[PDB]
């Protein structure tokens, strides 16, 4: 993995997603060199950069032009990005312009989760995987329900991570806010 | 329990200890109206205030004179403090001046945990309880090994707490750093 | 707090609720000697026993006759139960037969959470507290929306508890399933 | 990742290590096709199988003849194993017979952690990575002190994982015991 500290960040754009979470997203996604992936709400680019180096084509979407700008910087810096199509704009409309996908990671929904998912279902190639990253309690509930209603077998794993911070004398355990991963299939 | 946001802070002083943790500290301590308690490293006063309203006499110790002033402000602010003896100074010398104790909560050791624990065993009335609050990995190990070496039946419980926060479009789970409670048999 | 291992379990009855959770429930409930409390879904009696020794009258409700029997057994074993009115039956019908309450703990809803909460609100005395114990993701969401819709100031805390256990001459950390407490402003 | 439920368990051999933990071990290990790895205490084979399909040669060690049998069995069922050298015996003895390593995962130490680590240092190729999986509190402390003492830049990450399970028409969260990963520098 590309460590979190190698991500240039713009304080107005969240991310990158916790390395341990991005690691699990990749395990769940099972990126293949012939896969076409979409990262809805690319933010700082934490998920996009990892997908960039493992799949054929990645479509990174974001409402915020700054997120688009920051994701491109991190890509440029890590020598990735020539197989990444950046798309500024609201997800539903952006999603309609791309081809079918093998992998769909929803890093942000902005109130349009349900709409985003329905669309993703219609574009998901057979054997495709959907992974929704949820920090809001509502999102965890809505992602679960949405995917079930669309006919998927849904699973949810919540991660509570703590890392050692050498805080002058000992190692203090500093926790990261919990993040849940709602993912489809069996 | 006095909510955490009703504690007057001071930048140099850590605390108050997470309400959920203070709650468990009290459950493990089993405060009695005829108990004499000592709060080693009172900090902001989170543990001292709770003990104040439940036991006969509380001895609150701290190296930081600002921890002493902040604990006083909080004691006065909540109408408590007439059964609290504040003691500024390093714990080992401060501990030697107090009578025997029924309850001992170690909220901070500053490198002298082992010494602090030994003195505490010497002043512990029968049936007394010792509870060490540990945020450093090293402290969790030492508190366990030390209390066992002093002949106590030891236990440890770690709490990972997450609370909700109305975040910009919903409810975000904001985790608190993990805190372990190393305690001796009652 | 009455230790978890001092509770007799029945195969068809869940519980007792984790001591650390019961501890927090009590901190949030702030039991007073003149309080009238209701424990919806008493199960094994974990919450009922604690309330029994702190309030004036407790109304313990449960669908399962085996739960009513176990809660009754555990009270007797602990010399409690004279201020406890056991009520077998579905929560809504039973809730309508009791007087107004100062404290309401919902330990189980069985699909009728919303109904149970509406009824509790209609019977809550001024300054009363409601605490819902949620292990199901749906319940955490449902309790939050419902309490707000009923005009309450809602809060949620999710505890992840780990307890040390002897293993290989060392100490292994054993986790308990996470439990969330959804409670209203006091 | 090879799903957890796709490993055959022997009742006397622990494992496989939680998929989410094995996922992170791989992220931290950064397996390369020309890497030589050693899995100290292979148990059920959770770490060995993952390394098998990513590196050049893997040396899987275990005291338990049954652990060696379970690992070979799981290797065979997944069509792996031709690049895995199984070694029954105590780790230090076994570690001395293998060539230098790029990756070292310590899945079990059995009281000889310090010795095992000192030896791993003596055979670690430049740019090599060491990752110790710790479930015992003592091991977390020990791994840190030892690795610091051997001159490494040490880090610790503690994972608390919860997975949803269908219960009473809802989804309850089921936690796994916490596991810490103590790993070395660049
Ligand atoms: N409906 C929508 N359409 C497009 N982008 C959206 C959106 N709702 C939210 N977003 C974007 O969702 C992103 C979530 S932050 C994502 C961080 C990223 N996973 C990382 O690892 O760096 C934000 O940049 C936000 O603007
Ligand atoms: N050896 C020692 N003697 C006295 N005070 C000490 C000490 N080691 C640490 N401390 C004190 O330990 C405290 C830890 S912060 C404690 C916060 C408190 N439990 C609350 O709930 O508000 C600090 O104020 C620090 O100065
Ligand atoms: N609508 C309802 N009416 C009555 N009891 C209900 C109910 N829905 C669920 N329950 C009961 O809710 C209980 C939840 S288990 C509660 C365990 C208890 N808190 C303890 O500490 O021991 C079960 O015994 C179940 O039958
Ligand atoms: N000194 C030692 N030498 C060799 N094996 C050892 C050892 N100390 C402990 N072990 C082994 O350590 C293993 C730990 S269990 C490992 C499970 C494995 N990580 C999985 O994912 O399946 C056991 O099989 C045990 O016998």
């Amino acid at each position: 993995m590309i460590p979190d500290d190698e991500f240039i960040k713009n304080p107005s754009v969240p991310g990158p997603t916790a390395m341990e979470v991005r690691c699990l997203i990749m395990c769940l996604a099972e990126p293949g060199k012939n896969d076409v992936a979409v990262d809805v709400g690319c933010g700082t680019g934490g998920v996009t950069l990892e997908l960039a180096g493992r799949v054929r084509r990645v479509y990174a979407i974001d409402r915020n032009p700054e997120a688009i700008s920051t994701t491109e910087m991190n890509l440029q810096r890590h020598g990735l990005g020539d197989n990444v199509t950046l798309m500024e704009g609201d997800a539903p409309e952006a999603l309609c312009k791309i081809p079918d996908i093998d992998i769909a990671v929803v890093g942000g929904s902005g109130g349009e989760l349900q709409e985003i998912l329905r669309i993703i279902k219609d574009k998901l190639k057979p054997g495709g995987r959907i992974i929704v990253t949820a920090i809001l309690l509502e999102t965890k509930f809505e992602a679960m329900e949405c995917l079930r209603d669309l006919g998927f077998d849904v699973n949810i794993t919540e991660l509570n991570i703590a890392r050692g911070r050498a805080l002058d004398r000992g190692t203090m355990m500093v926790s990261r806010n919990p993040v849940a991963l709602i993912y489809t299939g069996v």
